[PDB]
């Protein structure tokens, strides 16, 4: 298997490199999982960490529609903040495999448009 025990260093800093966005479920309140791409700088050395998350009950109360998908990111931001989402992590010794993972394991896509086409809350 791929993944191996590893004891992290201090965190000197952290750089969010992107959100990839992997489900969206519901029709008046919406739930979201996603996941965070970081660039976790050590004392010694950079891992990057993919996150995921899932936030519950975005009160969107309306339907999707691709025109409106701003407001809907709004929406959802706004209530990610509100509460922790955070589930779990995996680290990764270079980008170029993170980001394999969230395209291919995850299925996590660049938007919250392109996640709703493929599960057919419109055509793209």
């Amino acid at each position: 298997k791929m993944i191996e025990d590893v004891v992290l260093g201090e965190v000197e800093l952290i750089e969010d490199l992107g959100q990839y966005f992997i489900d969206i479920e519901g029709d008046y309140e919406y739930n979201v999982e996603f996941a965070t791409l970081s660039e976790v700088d050590y004392k010694v050395c950079a891992l990057y960490e993919v996150a995921t998350s899932k936030t519950y009950e975005v009160p969107y109360h309306d339907k999707l529609e691709k025109e409106d998908m701003k407001l809907f990111y709004d929406k959802w931001l706004e209530k990610d903040q509100q509460e922790e989402t955070y589930i779990e992590s995996v680290f990764f010794v270079n980008r170029e495999d993170a980001e394999s993972y969230i395209k291919d394991v995850l299925k996590g896509k660049e938007s919250l448009t392109e996640v709703a086409a493929e599960i057919g809350y419109f055509e793209l």
